């Protein structure tokens, strides 16, 4: 007798899964130095590793959507939750670092699932105001994920495993296929419907035309590259690079992802009081002065971790304050299909980290923490080039 439960169990499942392919980045970073010493791979593998996981997050989004709609809702998540299961345990059996980072990109394409079909779900299956309740928490584990993943991943890999950290997340993606199998409804209402390739093409090339659609989609992908560059590179530059040990690598997590939540709840606060592109501006600042202190004081000082970790820090507040309006921003900034235009989003600024990460990993091989800073200023710097064109 399920149908009241159902109500909360099916949303709970999908959190429990948006959670597992989350940790599923978060907690392997810090492991990524026992994978990269246990195949005898070279540090220069550690970025590639997210690199994969984000590149495999941008695969599917474009298809799943519109076939989902077609042969259902249901049928198609429970195949990605599978998925991720499967090239979990898969990974185990890889025998270098390209077949580990190749199933990594496998085990990238569970994330697609989630906005596309999963969250689809969602706003087809409950009422505006308890999709609103939905949307909060899965922001609010979007929140935790990069600040539990790289503390419960150092902590991991000195008493268990880099293995065992994949048969968790395929043990936590388990429980969500039960969960997801008994509630989730099925919300597809094109069901039976032929799906057409080259008119999907046609829908992707029309949204790419949208001048002011693109101009913030990239945004959004350089504005978050410097945080998506250190979460890659932070076991490196710390632990390698520095040095230093687990505990300083963990803890300097805490002021730049504490500093992100602290962002989002003035963010919260100060909502109802300001509109959106005045929340740009103002966290515009932080955003700025934060990118332009980690460069500067690592330009003429290559080892200043703190002063690169405070710079990141406010850097992080500017973030949790603009980035939730200008994803809203640029969801209406295309009068067209949704599921297009968050598939097309999602995609594009993932181009930006999986490209950048890469270009980021070679800035600090070539030039350590200075060039590292600095490139992820430069990408500070096309976000706000891009915001005077969005905004004025
Ligand atoms: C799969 N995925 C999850 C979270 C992000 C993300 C990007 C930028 N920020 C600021 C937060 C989260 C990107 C992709
Ligand atoms: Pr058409
Ligand atoms: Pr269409």
């Amino acid at each position: 007798a399920r149908l009241g439960r159902q109500a909360l169990l099916f949303p709970l499942c999908l959190v429990l899964y948006e959670f597992s392919t989350y940790i599923g980045n978060d907690m392997i970073q810090p492991g990524m130095l026992a994978v990269v010493e246990q195949y005898q791979a070279g540090i220069d593998w550690v970025p590639t590793s997210m690199t994969a996981y984000l590149a495999g997050g941008m695969f599917l989004q474009w298809l799943l959507g519109p076939l989902s709609d077609r042969i259902g809702r249901r049928p198609v998540m429970l195949a990605g939750v599978v998925w991720f299961i499967v090239t979990c345990l898969a990974i185990l059996l890889a025998q270098n670092i390209e077949q580990f980072t190749l199933l990594r990109f496998l085990q990238g394409i569970s994330l697609c699932f989630i906005g596309a079909v999963g969250y689809a779900a969602i706003q087809e299956s409950f009422e505006e105001a308890v999709c609103i309740k939905i949307t909060a928490l899965m922001a609010n584990v979007a929140l935790i994920a990069p600040l539990l993943g790289p503390l419960v991943g150092a902590a991991w890999i000195h008493v268990l495993p880099w293995e065992g950290m994949f048969v968790l997340f395929a043990a936590l993606a388990a429980i969500s296929f039960f969960g997801l199998q008994r509630a989730m409804p099925e919300t597809a209402t094109r069901i039976g419907e032929k799906l057409s390739l080259k008119e999907l093409g046609r829908d992707y090339k029309l949204v790419l035309k949208n001048g002011r659609f693109v101009a913030g989609a990239l945004a959004l992908g350089f504005v978050s590259l410097p945080l998506l560059a250190w979460t890659a590179q932070s076991p490196i530059i710390i632990i390698t690079g520095e040095q230093l040990s687990s505990y300083e690598y963990g803890l300097l997590q805490v002021p730049i992802f504490g500093a992100l939540i602290a962002g989002n709840l003035l963010l919260a606060r100060l909502t109802s009081r300001r509109t959106v592109r005045s929340l740009i501006i103002m966290g515009g600042w932080p955003i700025m002065i934060g990118l332009l202190v980690a460069a500067a004081a690592t330009v003429i000082s290559s080892h200043a971790y703190l002063w690169m970790t405070a710079g990141l820090s406010i850097y992080a507040f500017g973030i949790g304050l603009a980035n939730a309006g200008l994803v809203r921003l640029t969801l209406f900034a295309s009068d067209m299909s949704k599921g297009t235009v968050s598939a097309a989003m999602e995609m594009l600024q993932m181009l930006i980290f999986t490209v950048g990460i890469e270009i980021s990993k070679h800035a600090w091989l070539n030039g350590g923490n200075g060039l590292f800073n600095l490139f992820n200023l430069v990408n500070g710097i096309l976000w706000l080039s891009l915001m005077v064109i969005f905004l004025k």
